[PDB]
C-alpha cells in the first residue's frame, strides 16, 4: 500500500494491538519501517531501527502475561497518522494490573510505521484495591 | 515543566471549559507563539486572535458538549494525550465525533502545542 487512507490507518492500528495482545513480536516488528523510531514512554530516549525495536518488544512482551485491548476508536487523519486509546493488562508485584495508554503513529508511503510515540506514565497504572 | 498529575489537571480543565463554551478562558490557557493543529494534517493556526477565531467559530453557537471518554495519559516531560467525544449539530443532523488531542505544556503551564487527531471517519450520526 500506498500511504494509508484514514480507513487504512484505522485497520493498521487495530491490527497492531491484536499482535501485541496475541505477543507476536516478529509480526509487530514487520509492521514497522526498517528505520522506524519508538518513543515508549514518551519522554524516554527513542529506540531506532528494526533490531532495536524487536528487542524492545521482546523485553516488554517476551515474558508473556501481557493482553492489550482498545478502549475506544482509532482516530485517523489525512496525512497518514492515527491515535488510539488502549489498556494493557499484565503483572505488577505478582497481581494483575493495568496501564491505560495512547499511541500515536505516523506511517509511510509504503504503509509501514515510521514513528510511534506511546503516552503514559505511573498515573495510568492501576491495581485492585 | 508541569508534573504528570498536573497534566492530568490542565488537560481535564481544558475539556471542562470546551464543554461549557468559554472561549476567552480556553484562549488564556495557551502560550505565546502556541500552535494549534487541528485537525492534524491541516497547517497550524498561530496567533493569539486567530487561536480565538478558531474556538469562535467552533464553538460560539453555545451548542457544542465535550466530554472525556477515558483518562488523560501524561508523560513526565509536560505532555499528555486524551480521548474525548464532541457532540454537535451539523446542519440539522445530531452528530458525534471522536477525538484525541495531544498537548505539550511550557514551564509556565500554558499550551504550547495542541494536535487534534480526527476525521471524517470519526463522525457518527447519533
Ligand atoms: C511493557 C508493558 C506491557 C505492554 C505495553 C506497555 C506500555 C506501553 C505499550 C505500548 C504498546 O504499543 C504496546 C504495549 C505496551 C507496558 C509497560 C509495562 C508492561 O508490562
Ligand atoms: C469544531 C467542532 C466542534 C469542536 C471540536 C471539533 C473537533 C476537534 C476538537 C478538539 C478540541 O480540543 C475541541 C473542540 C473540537 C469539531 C469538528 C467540527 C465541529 O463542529
Ligand atoms: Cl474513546
Ligand atoms: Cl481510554
Ligand atoms: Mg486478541
Ligand atoms: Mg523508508
Amino acid at each position: 500500500m500506498n500511504l494509508p487512507t484514514a480507513q487504512e490507518v484505522q485497520g493498521l492500528m487495530a491490527r497492531y494491538i491484536e499482535l501485541v495482545d496475541v505477543g507476536d513480536i516478529e509480526a509487530i516488528v514487520q509492521m514497522y519501517a526498517d528505520d522506524a523510531t519508538v518513543e515508549d514512554p514518551f519522554g524516554q530516549p527513542p529506540i531506532h531501527g528494526r533490531e532495536q525495536i524487536a528487542a524492545f518488544y521482546r523485553q516488554g512482551l517476551g515474558g508473556g502475561k501481557v493482553r492489550a485491548c482498545l478502549t475506544g476508536p482509532v482516530r485517523a487523519s489525512h496525512n497518514g497518522c492515527g491515535a488510539m486509546p488502549f489498556r494493557v493488562e499484565m503483572v505488577w508485584n505478582g497481581q494483575p494490573c493495568a496501564l491505560d495508554v495512547i499511541d500515536v503513529m505516523r506511517f509511510d508511503e509504503h504503509g509501514r510505521i515510521q514513528t510511534m510515540q506511546a503516552y503514559w506514565s505511573e498515573v495510568n497504572l492501576s491495581v485492585r484495591e
